[PDB]
Formats: C-alpha cells, structure tokens, sequence
C-alpha cells in the first residue's frame, strides 16, 4: 500500500508547537536539535525505522507479517513457524515488575547549572563551576498507585533528579513534601502497607482514604505532619511544573578542607506554586487519568520547559542540637523563618524521552549514590533506605547489571574488577578481575581523597553508644509541626485541609478508627479538630476540649512559606484557556483573544458542539480543538465566551455545565457582549462579581483583566458562592 | 498493646450482609462453612494470625518491631539487624509482572453443575451427571489498562473460569463479546500494540480513544465487528454480573463413540444484561475506579451470588 | 604500588608463541590485529583497565578497596557502606542457569568463505559469492555434564557455527556424529533424564555408565546407533581440531527459482581425526579436566587454528524414497558411499574471546535461526527442537532480549516492531509499534521473496494426513545402521567398541539390564554381542546365537568413511612431543630434534624431575617446562628421550613410569643413545620393535622415522603387548 | 534471592522452619502461603495488633542485640590488631 496521506499530515512538525496542535511524538524526532551529553551518549542504542525492511530479531526479513504458517490455509498452525514464534514470545515478556512504591511516573531529560562555585562548602564536582552543565533526568510521580493508576489523586507526589556528573552519578530522590509519614526505615513496609490497596481485596486504588491508612495513622502520631501535608492541597498538585520538591533528610555538604555542613536540599518551581481543588482533582482522574504524564510532555513540546531552582538549607555542625526538633527526624521540616533556603542552581527539563519504557520505566534512582562532596547523616529512615533501592532493583530490572541498561549508564568512565551477572553487556579486556594484582600493574587503581577527582572517603563522624534498637528520645514529639503547618495556610487552605480530611474519614467504615483521628487533631488544634468532628457526626469531649496547644517551634507561630498561596509567586506561561465558540463568531474578539494570550505565553483551546470547523462573521475558517464535553473545564485554567450567535450555544447544555463546573472551581471566566447572558446560569449579580471578566468586547483591559486573575491561579473569594450551584 | 476496641466493632459479622453494612474481609472469615472441594484443599497453605508471636520468616520471634538498630538511639544503622534486612528484602520483592492484557481483574471462587448428562455428545468427565459439583474459580478482567487502571472503562472485559475437574483442569477463558478484532494470531502484538498506550509517552491508560488504535482499524476492516460491540453500551457493563460471556471460537466436543461436534460457548448472566452509560461510566473511574471489584465482592459478602448459565 | 615486575615478564606478547612459551589472555590483547566484521562490531561494549581509576559501577572513584566501613577500626560494619554493597551484591549475583544440556563448552571467533558460488542450489547469501566473508562463533562442547565438569568423558560433542550473514543470523546447531539417539522430540526430556546423573543423588557426572541410562537404551532399540557411535573412540575425541561435525537432519536448500534439495550437513576437520584411547581419556579427566578447552585456546594462540570444511550431501526431491532407511529419521545416516559429501567452503577459528562468560557462557545458538535459501523438512526429533531454544534462552539468560547481548547481535540490520522485554537496550524512536500503521508510513515493512535480500517466505511442501500421535513405520528399524557403522571399523576400533560396552555395563548394577543390552547387540552382531557377553560373565542363549543379521543397507556391507582410521589423513601440525630431560643433555641430539619438530610445526615440552633449569653437555641453559608427575604423557602425542647422564633419571620412578603410560596409550616412542637403556622398563625386545624409534643419535633419519609414526597417530599394532605392562 | 527466584525462598519444603512463623510480610513471586490476617501492617487494631510482638525473656522470646558498647569514628581501616 501504503498508506501514510499524500498531504504529511502523519508526521509533526519537528519545532516547537503549542498543546493539541500536532500530534505528540518521540522526544528525538520533536526537537532533533537539542542536545546533551547524556542524549548524544544514548545514540548508540536509538533504533530508526523509515526505510528498513521489517526483520526477526535475528536480521531476517519477513515475507508476510499477515499471517501465521498453517497446513492448508484454513489448517493447524504448525510448530516450524519460527517468524510467529519470536513475535508472539517477545509479546509474552514484554513486562517488568512496577516499582513497589512511586510505580506511576513521568519523566523527561534536560541540564543543571549552578549559579556559582561551591567549592567553600562542598568539593562535589557538579557544584563547582558556574559553566558546568550537567545532564539530568527526573522521574515524577504518585506514590500509592500502579504504574496504570491515574495522575492527580491526593497523594505524596515522587521528584527524583539523576544527575549525570563527572564524577559519579549524583541521584536526588526527594518528594513535594519536606517531611516524610515515618521516622525509622524498619516501619516502612508497615505504612507502605497500610496506604495501599487492602490486601484482601485490593482496594482502593491510589487512595488514601480507606480504613487501614487512618488506623496506622491513628496508631503512629509521627505520621500527623505529612498527614496534613497531604490532607491540604498539596497532596493535589496542578501540574508536576508546580509543585515544590524536597530531598527531606538532612544530608552532609563535605568541603576540600574537610568541613562538614548539613543541608537540607529544596527544588523550587520557576512556574510558581499552584494545585487543584479535590472535586476537581477527583473528576478529572475520571475524565484525564494520564493529565500531569500529558501536560509535562505538552509543556516541553512547546517549549514551556518546566524549570526548578535548586536550593540548599545549611546549618552548621555546631549547630547540630540548636533546635527544639532533631535534625535527624524526618517528620520535622527545618522552618524557612529559621534557615533560609540559599539558591544554588538552575535545572530545565528540555527533552522528552523517545520510549517510555526504555528510558522512564527502566530508570533506576537511589539515595545511596552520592559522589565525593556529599554524605549521609544518621537520619534512621535514609539509613534503611541505602539498603533498599539495590535490592529491589536487582529483581524489577532482572540483574546486577542494571548500570548498563542506557538510561542508567554514568556518562563518565567507569572501570572495575566486577564481572559476569545476567544480561552482562560490558566486555572486559582486562587480564586480572581482582586486586591487588601484579599481572595488569594493579590497574584499575584506587584513588586518595583530594580537593578535585578524589577516591570517596566517608566524613569521620564520632560514633558513641550501644547496639540498640531504640527510637531517640529527641523524635518523640508530634503535634508542634502539625501545628505549625496549618496556622501557616490561608483560611481557605485551612478549609480545604478540613475537607480532606472529612471526606477520607467518611470512607472509613470503622466509626472509632474516625473517633481515634479526631482526637489526634485534637492534639494539633482545637479549631481543626471541630471542623472536621462537626463533619463527622462527632462531639468532642470536655477533655478533648481542653487538650493544651502543642508548643511553636523555636518561638514561630507560622512561616508563610508553608502556604500554597500566602506569598503570590503565580506565572501564567504554560498556561490553557478554553475558548467556547458558537457558529458565527465576533473575529474581532477572537483576533484580540489570542493576541493577548500569544504575549503571554498562554495557550487556547477552540471547543464546540462538534469536531470539524466553524466559520466566524468574517470568513476565518476556525478549527475545533475538542467538544465541550469531550475537554471539560477540568483540563484548563479558564474560559473565554467571545460574542456572536449566542443563542447557538445559549440552549447548549454542555456549554452552561462547562461554566458552572468552571466557576465552582473556582477558576476565571471571562464573558464578551452577548456572552453576559451566561451569567443567568452561574447565578451571579446583575452588577457583577471579583473574579468574572465582562465587557461589552473583548478588548484593552478585558483581556488585561484576566491575565490578572489567571496569574492568581483561582479566585478564593467566590468560596462561599459555589454552594449553592449544583455542579 | 491494646488497640482493638472493646465492643468489637474492629470485626465485621461471619454472616451475610448488605454493602456498607460492615467493614468487608478475607473470604475465609467472611464466610467459613461456604465450601467446596478446590477451598478445602487450599487449608494446607492458609495462615492465620490471631494469638500468634511475631516473627521473622525463619521462626525468631521479634521483639521490637519498631526500630532498626542502630550504635546509639540516634546512631548509623547497623549492618547486622537481620531482622530490618529480611522485613525490607521482603517488601522490596513484593511486586511481580503484570499479565500482558487483562492485568486489571478481580475474581471469586465457586462452584458448576450440568443440569443432565451430556454423554451422548461429550465423554468430558465434569459433564457427565448432574450430581456431579465443580470448584470454578472466575476472573473478570478490563483487557487494556494495567493492574491499577479503572474497571469502568470502555473496553472489551475477560471473563476465564478455571473448573477443578476430576480428569484435569479445563480453563475456559473468553470475553465478554461474541467475536474478537482479529483473525489470525500472528498479528495480536500489532493490534495489543495499537490499542495500549502509545510508545513514546504511555498515554492512554484503559482508553481505545486514540490515534494508533483507530488508524489500525481503519487499516484492518476485520476489526470493525469487535469496534461495534466495544462503541455500544457492551463496553461498558455495570457489572461483572450483568454482561454475557463467550469462548469466541469453535472447539469440538468428542463423545465415547469417537464423533465430533462443533462448538461455541456461552455463559449467559441470570441477573440479566446491562449495561451504564457513557458519560456515567467514564466519571465513575474517577469516583470509584474499584467500581466492579467492589461490586462483585460486595455481592458474594452479601449473598447475591453471581450466577451464570 | 608497583606490584608488576620490571622486567615485564607479567604480560604475555602479542604474537603467536606455542603452548606453554607466555601465560595466556584474552583474545584482542594477545592478537590486536586479527578482525572480522564481529569482531570489530564488538569494539562498542570492550572495556580496557590501564590507566583507568577503581569506580563504583556508577562512576564514583573508590578510595580504599581493602575495608569496610565500620565505627572504629574494630567496630560493627555500617549500612551506609554502598562501596562494599554494590560490590558484594554484583558478586552475589554472577551465576546464570548453564545450559540444560551441552553446558560444559569452549569457543572462539573467526570466519567462513565458499569455495564458490552455490547460487545453482541456494539463494543463500552467504553461500553466493567465494570472495563473502562471514563472520562466525563456534562453540564446542560435552553433552551430559555441567559446566565444571571434565572435557575428555565418553559423551556425544556439540559443534555449534553461529554464521553472521548479510540477511541473518544462521545457527548450524550439530554434533560430533551423525545421527542422534532418539527419533520424536517428545522423548527427548526422558531420555536426556535417564542420561544425566540420577535424580535421588545426582550421581554421576559426565558419564553414561550408570543404571538409567543403559535401562532406558535396552527399552529403546532406536538409541542404539548413536549408542555404538558413543561407545567407540568417536566418543573420546583426542581434541575438537581432530572430530568430525554434522548437522545431522535433513534440512532443505531452496534456489532462487524455488526448487528444494534435500542436503544434510557436514565439518570435515582439516587437521584430519584422531581420538584418545580410553584408560588415558579417564585419567586426563583427573590430571586435567580443562584439556580440551585449553587445547583450543593454546592452538589459535600459537597459530594453529583450527580449520574445517563445510560440505553437503545433496539428494534430489524426487529420490525422498529411494532409500533402505528414511531420509526424516534422525537415528539413520546417509552412507558417503551412496551420497558423497560435496565440499562447500573452509572455516577457520582465529581468535579466542575476551571474556569467557560474556562471550561464551551467554552466546545463544538455534537451529531455527534459518535464512532465505534455507528451510527446515519434517523430521519430527528437528522438529520439536524449533520449540526448545527460544524458550530455554529466556530463562537462561534472563528475558526475550537476548538478541541484544552483544555476542548474540546481528551484524547486519534488524528493524521490527516488537518492543520492552526485561533489560531491553534498544530505543525505538520509530513512531509505530504496530503494522499496518499510517502514522509511520508502514516502516519499517515487509519485502517480498526474490533471489537476493527477499523476505522468508517457507517452502510449499505438500502435508497431507490426519492429525496423530504416531511415529512413521519407516521409522520402525534400529539394528542395520549400527551394524554398518560396526563392519566399517577397523578390527582395533572394533575391540575399543566392546571394551567401552563392557566398561560401561560393569558399571550397571541391575545385572538384567546388562543382559537385556546384551540381547540388543545379538541384533546387530554376533561377534560383537559374545565379546560383550563374555567381558560380563554372560552366555548367550541359543536362540540368541541364532538371530538374523539386520540387512546392508542399500547393499553395503561396509563404509570406510565412519571409521576415525581406516582412511589415512593425520596431521601433525600442532601436536605435542615430551622430551624427557636428563642433568646433561646432549646438546646434537637436542638441537637436531627441535629443529625437525619445528619444520613441521610439532609443539615440544622439555621436562625433569624439578623446575628451574638444567644446563646441556656444551653450556645450553635449558628451561624446564614442567616435571614428570606434573605434566604426564597424557597431555603429549608422543615422548623423545635424548642421551646424555642416563643414570640421573634411569633411577627416577616418575620417568620411568612416563614411558610405561606413553607406551600403554600407544603413543611412539624416540630413545636416542643411552635413553635405550630404557628399553626394559616398557619390556620391548633387544633387536626392537614397530613404534619404538632407536638410533645412537638423534638426527637424519630418526627425527623422519617419529614424525611418521606421529603421522599415523598411534601404534595400532603394539595393543597385544600392552595387557602385560603394569600400568 | 535470584538463586532461588525470589523472596519467599522459605516457604521452599527444605527451607521452612518446623515451628510457628507469623508477620506482616506479603506477597513476592511463587507466594505459597495465603494470609487470613485482616491486617498486614502494625501497629493495626483491626485484628488486635496479632501477631504481636514479644519481649527478650529467658525461653520463647523475642530477639533482642546484646547492647555491645561501639565508640569509634566512621572509617574504613582495617584494625592494627589484625596485622
Ligand atoms: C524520605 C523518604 C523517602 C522518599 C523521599 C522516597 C522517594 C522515592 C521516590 C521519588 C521513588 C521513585 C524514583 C523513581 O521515580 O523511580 C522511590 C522509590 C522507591 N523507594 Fe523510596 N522514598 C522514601 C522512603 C523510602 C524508604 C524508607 C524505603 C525502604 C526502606 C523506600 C523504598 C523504595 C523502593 C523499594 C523504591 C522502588 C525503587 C525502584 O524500583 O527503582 N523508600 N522512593
Ligand atoms: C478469542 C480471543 C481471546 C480471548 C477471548 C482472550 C481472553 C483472555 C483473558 C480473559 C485473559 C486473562 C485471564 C486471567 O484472568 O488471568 C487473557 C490473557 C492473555 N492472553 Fe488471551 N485472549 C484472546 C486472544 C489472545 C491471543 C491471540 C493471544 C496471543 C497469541 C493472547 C495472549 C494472552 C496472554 C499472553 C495473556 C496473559 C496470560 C497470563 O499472563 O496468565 N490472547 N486472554
Ligand atoms: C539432532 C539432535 C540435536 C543436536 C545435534 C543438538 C545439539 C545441541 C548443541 C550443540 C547444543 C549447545 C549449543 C551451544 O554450544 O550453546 C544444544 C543445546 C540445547 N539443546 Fe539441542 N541438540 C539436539 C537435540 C535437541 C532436542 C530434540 C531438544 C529439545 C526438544 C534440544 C534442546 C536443547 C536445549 C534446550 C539446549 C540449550 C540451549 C541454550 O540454553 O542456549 N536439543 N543442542
């Protein structure tokens, strides 16, 4: 045949291009032109296809790919079909085991540069140079679900970052919260159990909302701080471009003199930070379940590249006990008000994979590897968790050679006497494979630690005590962090924590597994506490009434940089507005549209009641991105009704519920001329409200109008008006 | 210790009760003297839990299961805790791969008879008396998504039953449409292929709703009868107990006297056919994803056993 | 540091010596300049060493590979140390499944040319031009044990040719004898079982000689061909340089006009054949268990490479039945007599690998892996083998990606749209992983059958027939071929024939299964049938006695092709000559017996009762390459004993006894001046004997008279004298 | 672990103690065991914390380390003693 159309309408334009206008492709043949050094060191294994003849994985061509060989043409299949055989074998293998937790993730390639040296503080390699670019790879992801599990569920959310250094792969394997649920790694399995599906039946998925996560919970008060973490709207982020990241433990920065500094490693969004609302987050795993995969590779596609500051929380060795927390405890975060987070550097995710399975599934990230420049601390949960990543590669990825499958391989030289293992890909030539030897001059050789390309030498810390197994007496302290985190959030991010956790508890079918929980927040907050027993059906008691407030930390009532949205860092580039159409459009709104949004970096989709074209007033052939129905509002930031033959629409009942789900989400809508008439439908004054653009056409400071409120994120003051729409 | 409540409320009734009533449990406790022959063969590997010690797989019992040890309470962790190695190596091998297709699939135990003897066409043994029970063990499955991806998608659902019978165990596993996309064997890589996520971003999960899906079709107009069945309401059932199955394929029945007949098979639902609608069935994945597997357990815990002819 | 010497005496040179002259290595380092298309393929995955700095497999540089880390140098190790647990767990890891059968293997690199164009015949493309090299992997191997057993057992030799072409991999999976034991694949896990050592103990290794087995071939006449080919010197091959090899099925040629010929496959070795006797096969299983494999090696370092002519008998379609026996049943063999192999082109094995378990102990063979101009027939054992390999190479080495190990690899191209796997290498870029696509344009795509570059398209044999369970009556005849093969041996071969049933079935403990074994040989002979019986205490019956011989086959009484000796064609480029030092050696001798060794490319190991050196009548210092016990005349072909101090080693028990062994195994013997003295301790008579080189000293004449007998391999004629030596 | 194929290599007939073994691990390849426990994690109230720990005693208790004093730095070195 064959049968790709004469137009080329097939293939994408290799050049950046804004979301829905091309179809998506391999992140090679989108952008052939960027480059990295880890990028060009894969084209060894990159496989083409256009103009090859189709073969066994031996290098036979085959005749006829149509059909299986048989006796006969309607007889038994026969055993010597080896064509057949091969394809439906390697069909039959073609899965691996998902990662046991964080097994739903998006990934994509770009660089890192630090800003300046840090050669005064640490001797890592990758930090020393300000024109020192170092390739990454950064795997998102949910933590509860499978890898078919769907993007914005209520969850911790995964944020690893390998770096591909000179001296070593580097990987930062952090969360968007700067707390974890537990304090020692043996307990691990134990939480990670009881957060996911119940082992009976195997419910729920990618929920936390089911009885044996609030037993633990309720059970384990070291969990209550990233509870709340997850309850608010953090645990529902807009996108993976706009959330925080956070390595969580306290690490060691290792100086050429051999000075020792703790740090606490941030990645803070160049994008802002910004989240859904749950009836939002809930429908749309519904309606979207792969929304964040899509949206990262539609971001990079159109060179929204998503952008993070890396930045470094230090606090001096002889600082080590100055806080009323332990450093050590990784369910306390290290307040900002305290330690400042000092910028260190700049990472932009430029490049999206050519095969997902290959280099994202295949990905293997591990807090153990770290490179001369950094070290560990006794934090009793990153000390389990050395041990766990090795192991559990080994089986996931079939083998100890897992360094040699291309997405993990060092890009810098790697030599030593380990042979043989599964799927073993390196030759080696050398004649010994131990040391010491004679026989090849003891090569390869041990290298002595040193300011620059140092043999890693462990920081001497003093080691004193027993062989216990013993938690701290420092980590036993549980609600002052909790606390601190909630009066930090705004009152309706306060609201939206209550929500959280209302909605969870009603799932959970144990009426004093909820009683057990409230009386925890108890312990947190009484104004907390009621909200959410007021939701339940529950009565505190006069005990629980009078609980004491935990202690402030270190004398702080709140840090604002807790919130969401205190301090506004809201940017609009990357951004998606629907633009809801009817069949004889105003141009001159539409022309003003798009020019303003195009100055901004902010993207549109045309929708209407059907797929094909709609002609405007005069003559602009308009295509149609999507139908109401088929790109709800759940997938933009706002909507725009232009003028023209309203009463198109007007009758449209998937054009009404587009703005009702819209407006109870809170999201800016902006409505021109005839468009006003929508208003009846959303039920707000006649005079107008915060939030709703509306002029006679969409001109000057309508457009302008709206930019500012999308550069708001959402419009939190129309909370107490959406209850009465029913959407 | 203590933390179970003293009014037992951590434990839901040994009895039949409706969805929601009580918190659902392990068949075994559920129901105790629901029985067959392939359930009591079973009792050899089931381990309780109650009144026993803890311990590690090698029979130490474990003291403090709430800490590594370490050489000081806030010391580096040491190598020899056996006892955090074996628990995290455990964890860290839990998960295994995943079937091909049908890796989403909840699935119950029960029981078959033939209503008369079916010798004069068939000498199979569980055919043969109507006095004669079966174990089955049923798996329902969506066909696309993986292990955790939604059950009311639109798709095409498995419908495999395993029957213990006395001369070997005979597996019947179809769909639950009459006729697949597909003729010859040889090209269902291509058509899996077509129809999962697409290869450079694994997008879409449990969808036919894309490109390659469609232009394989479009391609392969033997497809378009299989596309009829999973466009209507069929794709989407509202229930494991509400959809028909179906082997697809002819196979023989050889009586004693050596003839053969050709046949298909059928499993006919006794709760009858039905199915959701579109817009219901795709906001359900995102309010319940369990949706199915929740329904068929819920009905086994409360009585209404799935029946099917 | 500093651990090699100054002298550089640690690292061999990178030229051609003999056995023994420098320590061994790694192909590319010791042959730098040998190449094919493979072998240069390769250069991508070959690691070096020198120079280089001891790293984790993730590039971070080790400064101390001598602890681990612990707190204090007494103290508990750390968790933290992931140096010491990447490096154990590699370790921990290394072993894969050895093979299920065939384990036990030794191979090497090198390439294949035709004499000329078959293009007549086949459109094969490696068999259409003499001037097309192919690259090629062969691997040699035992067939019962595991890969540490021994390499001089009785058992059948694999002889694996991995040709990589221009249109595919082709495997040519045979053995070192025509036919197999068994006709149906079915059987083949039963009698593979009853082979192998026994289930309850796991006794014993590398031998037939147990229970099982001879049950198993007493209930089976159609075992008992490849049995008599087993139980001959064919089973105890001297090395794999001197064995024949066979593909052993009928397989199929097609030509470019499509008609098919029937063709079975054949090795001629070039350096003729020649096997050990029995008593010296067994004990070099215990002086040296890696003989064979070292043999190997040590030939293509010194030059001598191992070479082989590929040939085919070819059989018109129309002559399917003109035949005594089936042209489908693997346990018959087409005498040359009535179709003569063709000489078809030379292979020669030049390089050794690199790394042994890289290369070798993951290489990968499948008689299914055909290619254009090639086809399978239906003989039922070949058969079920295209079912076998695919599926036993997952297991064994890891996943359906096996192809991409780099010794696996196709040298020419491979495009498909099969994708992920475990350790899956490739990174498709192709926009489609299905066909038909559009989206891709239908690349990469299928090609139709034509003469050169065409898809595979199979041959259109004619299957007519019920669907059964039922082996061709055609089948049904097992006694006329292992007589045949009994009647082409000469009358020595023929007495090593029994003496191997003997030995064997002394070693049954059920005394009627050595009887009933015993009833199958009255069927194939009766002089053969009493030696045996008479060896075991067994009388046959009368009715015994009186069993008709099975009939010629196609009137042949005979074929002088299956006998190792009847047919003249030794070599002795490459063998070995011990001789035997004394404290002061006649320099003449020695210079004149090196230098006629020398000129026809005969290896030499100078030997005493020490190591060191020994200095010759005239100052020669003479380097000791091993002593007597050390290096036994099992490793030699023959053992020359120059004249100079006599009395230092007349007295020497170990010299002595060299000679006693040498002239048991019938090796030839060079006694030069006063060595003749050692005439008494191998009782040859005063006037000598044939076998037994004599002369005042070594030179003219004498030197001729050994490489004659060399020539001829052993002195067949000294075996009547050999029962009265203690030995 | 890969020798045997995964990590219930104890439920292997050679490798299985002959006394009691009862804890929250679930799942791994070849999984023989079926587990009625309502519960797989602790601290859980839903089947009474069981099975539950048990303290270091004289006979059936649990494992507890002897409290060995360790008073060094972080180093790989090999002790002086040992050369
Ligand atoms: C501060 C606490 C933790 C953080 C921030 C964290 C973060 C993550 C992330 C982001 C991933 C996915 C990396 C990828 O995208 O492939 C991951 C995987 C994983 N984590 Fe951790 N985790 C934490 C605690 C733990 C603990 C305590 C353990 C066990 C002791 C653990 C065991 C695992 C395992 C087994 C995997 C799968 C790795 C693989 O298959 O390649 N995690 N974790
Ligand atoms: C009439 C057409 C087909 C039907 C009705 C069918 C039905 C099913 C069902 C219901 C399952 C899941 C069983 C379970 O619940 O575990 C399944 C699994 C599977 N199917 Fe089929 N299928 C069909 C065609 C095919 C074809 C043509 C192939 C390949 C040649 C195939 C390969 C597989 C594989 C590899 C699995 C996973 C099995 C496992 O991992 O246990 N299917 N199929
Ligand atoms: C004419 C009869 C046969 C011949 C000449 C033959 C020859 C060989 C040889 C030479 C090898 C080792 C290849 C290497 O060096 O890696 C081998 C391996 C093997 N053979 Fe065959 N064999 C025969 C019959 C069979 C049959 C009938 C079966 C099964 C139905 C079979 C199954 C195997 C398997 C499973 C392996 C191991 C393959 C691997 O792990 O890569 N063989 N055979």
């Amino acid at each position: 045949d064959s049968l790709a159309p004469e137009d080329g309408s097939h293939r994408p334009a290799a050049e950046p291009t804004p979301p829905g206008a091309q179809p998506t492709a391999p992140g090679s043949l989108k952008a052939p032109d960027t480059r990295n050094e880890k990028l060009n060191s894969l084209e060894d294994v990159r496989k083409g296809s256009e103009n090859y003849a189709l073969t066994t994985n031996q290098g036979v061509r085959i005749a006829d790919d149509q059909n299986s060989l048989r006796a006969g043409s309607r007889g038994p299949t026969l055993l010597e079909d080896f064509i057949l055989r091969e394809k439906i074998t390697h069909f039959d293998h073609e899965r691996i085991p998902e990662r046991i937790v964080h097994a739903r993730g998006s990934a994509a390639h770009g660089y890192f540069q630090p800003y300046k040296s840090l050669s005064d503080i640490t001797k890592a390699d990758f930090l020393s140079d300000p024109n020192k670019i170092t390739p990454v790879f950064v795997r998102f992801s949910t933590c509860q679900g499978g890898a078919g599990s769907a993007d914005t569920v209520r969850d911790i959310r995964g944020f690893a970052t390998k770096f591909y250094t000179e001296e070593g792969i580097f990987d930062l394997v952090g969360n968007n919260t700067p707390i974890f649920f537990i304090q020692d790694a043996h307990k691990f399995p134990d939480f990670v159990h009881a957060v996911k599906p119940e082992p009976h039946w195997a419910i729920p998925q990618g929920q936390s909302a089911h009885d044996t996560f609030w037993d633990y919970v309720s059970l384990q008060p070291e969990t209550l701080h990233n509870v709340m973490w997850a309850m608010s709207d953090r645990g529902i982020p807009r996108s993976y471009r706009t959330m925080e990241g956070f390595g969580i433990h306290t690490f060691r920065l290792i100086n050429a003199e051999g000075k020792a500094t703790f740090v606490r490693f941030h990645w803070k969004p160049l994008a802002g930070k910004a989240s859904l609302v749950w009836d939002e987050a809930q429908k749309l795993t519904g309606r979207d379940p792969d929304f964040h995969r899509r949206e990262l590779w539609e971001a990079i596609e159109a060179g929204d590249f998503p952008e993070y500051e890396l930045g470094f929380q230090l606090i001096p060795e002889e600082d080590e006990f100055k806080f009323d927390f332990d450093l050590l405890d990784p369910t306390k975060l290290i307040p900002e008000e305290l330690v400042p987070v000092q910028r260190v550097g700049k990472m932009v995710l430029n490049r999206n994979p050519d095969n997902f399975f290959a280099e994202n599934e295949q990905a293997a990230f591990h807090p153990g590897h770290i490179v001369p420049g950094l070290d560990f601390t006794n934090d009793p949960l990153l000390q389990g968790r050395l041990f766990s990543y090795t192991d559990t590669q080994i089986s996931r990825l079939g083998g100890p050679n897992f360094h040699e499958i291309p997405i993990n391989r060092p890009t810098c030289p790697y030599h030593n006497f380990q042979r043989d293992g599964m799927h073993r890909m390196g030759i080696d030539t050398n004649p010994a494979n131990y040391e010491p030897n004679s026989i090849n001059d003891n090569w390869p050789r041990e290298t002595p630690p040193g300011p620059k390309r140092g043999g890693f030498e462990s920081y001497q810390e003093r080691v004193e005590g027993n062989k216990v197994r013993e938690r701290s007496p420092s980590f036993g302290e549980y609600y002052s962090h909790p606390r601190l985190f909630w009066l930090s959030q705004t009152p309706f991010e306060q609201r939206h924590i209550v929500d959280g956790f209302s909605f969870e508890l009603s799932k959970v079918v144990r009426p004093y597994i909820r009683e057990r929980v409230v009386d925890q927040l108890a312990h947190i907050d009484l104004t907390l506490a009621q909200a959410v027993a007021k939701n339940l059906g529950i009565e505190l008691t006069d005990d629980q009434l009078n609980i004491t407030p935990p202690p402030d930390v270190n004398g702080l009532k709140k840090d604002p940089s807790l919130s969401l949205y205190a301090i506004p860092d809201g940017d609009v580039k990357g951004r998606v507005v629907a633009i809801l159409l009817n069949d004889e459009v105003r141009s001159a709104d539409l022309l003003a549209i798009l020019k303003a949004l195009k100055a901004k970096g902010v993207h549109a989709k045309l929708l209407y009641s059907r797929m094909g074209e709609v002609t405007a007033d005069d003559g602009t052939v308009l295509p149609i991105a999507a139908t109401f129905a088929g790109a709800p509002s759940l997938t933009v930031d706002a909507v725009i009704v232009p003028c023209g033959n309203i009463a198109d629409i007007a009758d449209n009942g998937d054009a009404n519920y587009y703005l009702m789900e819209a407006y109870k989400h809170l999201k800016p809508i902006a409505l021109a001329g005839d468009a006003r008439k929508f208003k009846a439908t959303i039920k707000i004054a006649d005079q107008g409200e915060e939030g709703i653009v509306e002029a006679d056409s969409a001109d000057g400071s309508f457009m302008d109008e709206l930019l500012t409120l999308m550069a708001a994120h959402r419009v939190w003051s129309r909370i107490p008006k959406i209850d009465k729409i029913p959407a």
